[PDB]
């Protein structure tokens, strides 16, 4: 569900950390990217109409 993650478009918001800190979450650099791979967790179905960089791509 998360297979392409899209770093140039985030913009370190705060709303994947928030969400789960299995995939959903943050760097010390800023750039808010994606932890895990194959996040399977029920936090990345909403994190699709969350994370406004809809860099979780799912690619699965
Ligand atoms: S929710 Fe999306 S846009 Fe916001 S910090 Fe996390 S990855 Fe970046």
């Amino acid at each position: 569900m998360k297979v392409r993650v899209d770093a140039d478009a985030c913009i370190g918001c705060g709303v994947c950390e928030n969400l789960c800190p299995d995939v959903f979450q943050l760097g010390d650099d800023g750039k808010a990217k994606v932890l895990q791979p194959e996040t399977d967790l029920p936090c990345a179905k909403d994190a699709a109409d969350s994370c406004p960089t809809g860099a979780i791509s799912v690619e699965e």
